[PDB]
């Protein structure tokens, strides 16, 4: 029987930069809530789950995931420099996923500390509706009290230990400032609420509570972001902000159910809401390994209820998993339980076949809450044979933790989604798994394809034969083999053996030696013997076909194209281009947001090396970009001729 009720639960995570005072803020939050990937705690008869967000925002896959894991967030800002480039890249994401937010402006105690300023940024840069529900008294050294607007009280801080908080009444000389502040607080909520609009102008006095009811309505619908203040290190306003999480930030019931499809048709939205009556469904957001307990698979349960020792479906991988004991990491402790209801988070011990992104649901049902390709790759050189063991070991494990990377042993070669991605991966090896290894330069991974069609035949004279029709496929369509054979001059016995020989012979590539893609092959005819003909020769044939095809099909080299989104001051807006159009980029569409323009562009990854270093140098620290894969494109003849000569 659950200690806490959905209504009493808060799933949160902390969106902050490092110099915003992130780590220092998390601990205070863990401490005040005490007595990691995810931590269970409590504040005031409320279950509080603090979800660890990724260490860098360039990892989109994670941040997206951790956002769906959580319900609402606490954004931490520096009291001086206001918001910063990445925090907003993440903020907009938060909104795409409809994550309620409250804002805690930290590090008030320092220099250049400007509260009424930092607040501006959310307005100016993020175009966000946010108004202080509190105001400071003093700044820098002078920082002393905090005015709570909604209840109209004040609190004095006599120590840096966060004890003996004097709860006092608002001093005169700040009385006015307090007054227009609460007044300026009460509408920003009212732009949203209706009857409150009358009540404002109509002059009716607004209650403390009835006001609270109103805000928490704005924030849980994310039309308003409450804003707070303090210094985490000196223990000021941390508690008030904790209360704030209780008052405003959503329970699992106050947000909209997570979308997902079923196991066969993945076009149905299947609803997952928090119901203990309904069938259990959950998502695994983290996997690590303890020296003692073994593999830990962390998870959140959106719908249904779960118990220790029963069986569950791992829906993503298509198998059956037997729940071991369930654990809960607390601040300082670990505690075991036999049951997981909805809206809750716990780790599971000894689930053999599970990995990050995997959806666990009940036995009967079929549901999945989540759904990859290398554009860039590295060479890795282990020393002697001593290290080489440990690496190849790691590679097996790492897959389970991050499926988003590829394994190639042909030296060993790992492709990934980017230089940053690949590094953390190498990071994890060099350090955590202790391998000493030479590491190459990032290299674009090119492809190949056919610009035209043809019909050809390989025949291996030990005898094998095929007639295949090779045609350029739709860009992105991948590879689809069609078996058109009828009479059986080629018997089924060797038929899939052809498909293999093709795949394998294409992977090698016909031009510079890069994998062959976007190509249709159809097998319309052949000739077989009954003694000599072997599954081998029927490979050598398919391969042979490919070689002849390569001669008639006008093969071409493909390079990756990225979707580059810049944002900048329009004084430089000409520059970024003469830059882009020097990069073989082309600019498609643009839209303004607030006082800056968002430039959308398409650029070859090959031309994108050292871009951030030319973004700042031109715009003087003002510009910011994002990038991700879009499509493969045909390399220009002059460039392509070189890649050939190289690999030759």
């Amino acid at each position: 029987a659950r200690e806490f009720s959905l209504e009493k639960t808060r799933n949160i995570g902390i969106i902050a930069h490092i110099d915003a005072g992130k780590t220092t803020t998390t601990e205070r939050i863990l401490y005040y809530t005490g007595r990691s990937a995810a931590t269970t705690a409590a504040w005031e008869g409320h279950r509080v789950n603090i979800i660890d967000t990724p260490g860098h925002v360039d990892l989109t896959v994670e941040v997206e995931r951790s956002l769906r894991v959580l319900d609402g967030a606490v954004t931490v800002l520096d009291a001086q420099s206001g918001v910063e480039p990445q925090t907003e890249t993440v903020w907009r994401q938060a909104t795409t996923y409809g994550v309620p937010r409250i804002v805690f402006v930290n590090k008030m105690d320092k220099l250049g500390a400007n509260f009424e300023y930092s607040v501006s940024t959310l307005h100016d840069r993020l175009q966000a509706n946010a108004a202080p529900i509190q105001l400071p008294i003093g700044a820098e050294d002078e920082f002393e009290a905090i005015i709570d607007l909604v209840e109209m009280k004040c609190f004095k801080y006599t120590n840096d230990l966060g004890t003996e908080i004097e709860e006092i009444e608002i001093p005169e000389d700040h009385l006015d400032r307090a007054e227009e502040a609460r007044a300026s607080l009460i509408e920003a909520v009212a732009e949203t609420s209706d009857e409150l609009m009358e009540k404002y102008l109509g002059d009716e006095e607004i209650s403390v509570s009835e006001l609270k009811e109103a805000i928490r309505q704005a924030t849980t619908n994310v039309e308003f972001y409450p804003v707070l203040c303090g210094t985490a290190f000196k223990n000021k306003g941390v508690q008030l902000m904790l209360d704030a999480v209780i008052d405003y930030l959503p329970s699992p019931l106050d947000v909209k159910p997570i979308i997902g499809h079923r196991a066969s048709n993945p076009e149905e939205e299947v609803i997952a809401k928090a119901d203990d009556s309904a069938e259990f469904a959950a998502l695994a957001f983290k996997v690590m390994t303890d020296p003692y307990v073994g593999k830990l698979t962390f998870f959140r349960v959106y719908s249904g209820t779960m118990t220790s020792g029963s069986y569950v479906k791992n829906s993503t991988k298509g198998k059956r998993e037997r729940v071991g004991r369930l654990l809960q990491m607390h601040a300082n402790s670990r505690q075991e339980i036999d049951t997981v209801y909805s809206g809750d988070i716990a780790a599971a011990v000894g689930l053999k076949d599970t990995g990050t992104g995997d959806t666990l649901c009940g036995e009967k049902n079929d549901i999945i809450l989540e759904s990859p390709e290398p554009v860039i790759h590295l060479s890795v050189e282990p020393k002697s044979k001593a290290d080489q063991d440990k690496m190849t070991q790691a590679l097996v494990k790492l897959q389970e933790e991050d499926p988003t990377f590829h394994a190639h042993t042909d030296q060993v070669i790992i492709g990934g989604m980017g230089e940053l991605h690949l590094d953390i991966l190498v990071d994890r090896m060099k350090k955590e798994f202790n391998v000493e290894c030479n590491v190459g330069a990032p290299m674009v991974s090119y492809r190949e394809t056919f610009k035209s069609s043809a019909q050809v035949q390989g025949k291996f004279s030990q005898y094998g034969d095929v007639h295949i029709e090779f045609t350029p496929n739709e860009t992105g369509a991948g590879f689809e083999f069609e078996n058109a054979i009828v009479g059986g001059v080629v018997p089924r016995e060797y038929i899939p053996s052809v498909e293999a020989g093709l795949k394998d012979a294409m992977e090698n590539g016909v031009l510079a030696g890069y994998p062959l893609i976007d190509v249709k092959a159809k097998l319309y005819d052949g000739s077989y013997h009954d003694v000599d003909s072997s599954e081998m020769a029927f490979k050598i044939a398919a391969s042979l076909a490919l070689k002849e095809a390569a001669k008639k099909c006008d093969p071409v080299i493909l390079e990756p194209m990225m979707k580059v989104t810049i944002e900048m001051p329009e004084e430089y807006m000409g520059d970024i281009m003469g830059d882009v159009t020097s990069r073989r980029g082309r600019v498609d569409g643009m839209e303004p947001r607030g006082n800056a323009q968002v430039v959308n562009a398409y650029v070859p990854l090959s031309e994108m090396f050292g871009y951030a270093t030319s973004l700042r140098s031109n715009t003087q620290g003002r510009g910011t970009y994002t990038m991700y894969f879009d499509h493969y494109a045909e390399v220009p003849k002059s460039i392509a001729e070189d890649i050939i000569k190289k690999n030759k």
